[PDB]
């Protein structure tokens, strides 16, 4: 079990409060503008979004891990060397498309955070692309199955992930409903679905 802010004993109920919360903060950082407002590109920003959305609930949010975590087929940055990779990720270029995958694909093996990683940086690419190429992804064009296979594969090959993410942009940079589908779709990535964050 994880520790929590809100003492909550079971997993499954922690898992619908994080969500719900999470969510109502996710839309908050968006119609508050406080989105906009964001370091684009950098951890200082990351952090920023991560403590953004799970500070209610983590007393870790927006905070470097300081301990080794393993999950799925490839190994995250060890904490002997995660700050100054983190470092490195920042120093990162993000003119054009493969610049902008090579550097997330970089922050997502680096997974700086105890939980919320993937939310996060998700968030985190959509200010990148947005910014630099002055386009955002319709998640909805991107399969759960297909993402997450593309991801496993990702600290080898970028391109399926590189592909999938080309194939989904649109030049619908300041569309809401793009931006509060995505945080569904998002979400969904990761098992949670017992709230739509429009509803919230």
């Amino acid at each position: 079990m994880l520790e929590n802010k809100l003492g909550i004993i079971n997993q499954l109920e922690l898992n619908r409060v994080e969500e719900r919360v999470s969510k109502e903060n996710a839309k908050r950082l968006y119609d508050s503008g406080d989105i906009d407002r964001i370091e684009v590109g950098t951890f200082k920003g990351l952090s920023y979004i991560h403590n953004y959305l799970f500070e209610d609930i983590y007393e870790f949010a927006g905070k470097v891990r300081s301990q080794n975590i393993s999950k799925g087929n490839f190994r995250f940055a060890p904490v002997m060397y995660l700050e100054i990779a983190l470092e490195h990720i920042d120093k990162m270029p993000q003119r054009n498309l493969d610049e902008i995958v090579a550097k997330y694909v970089e922050m997502n093996i680096a997974h700086p955070f105890r939980e919320g990683n993937g939310r996060a940086t998700r968030i985190w690419l959509d200010l990148i692309l947005k910014k630099e190429l002055k386009r955002v992804v319709d998640w909805n064009l991107i399969n759960k199955e297909d993402y997450l296979s593309a991801m496993e594969r990702s600290p080898v090959k970028d391109l399926e992930i590189k592909y999938l993410i080309s194939n989904a942009l649109t030049d619908k940079i300041n569309d809401r409903e793009i931006f509060m589908k995505g945080i569904d779709i998002s979400y969904y990535y990761e098992g949670y679905t017992e709230y739509n964050v429009d509803e919230l």
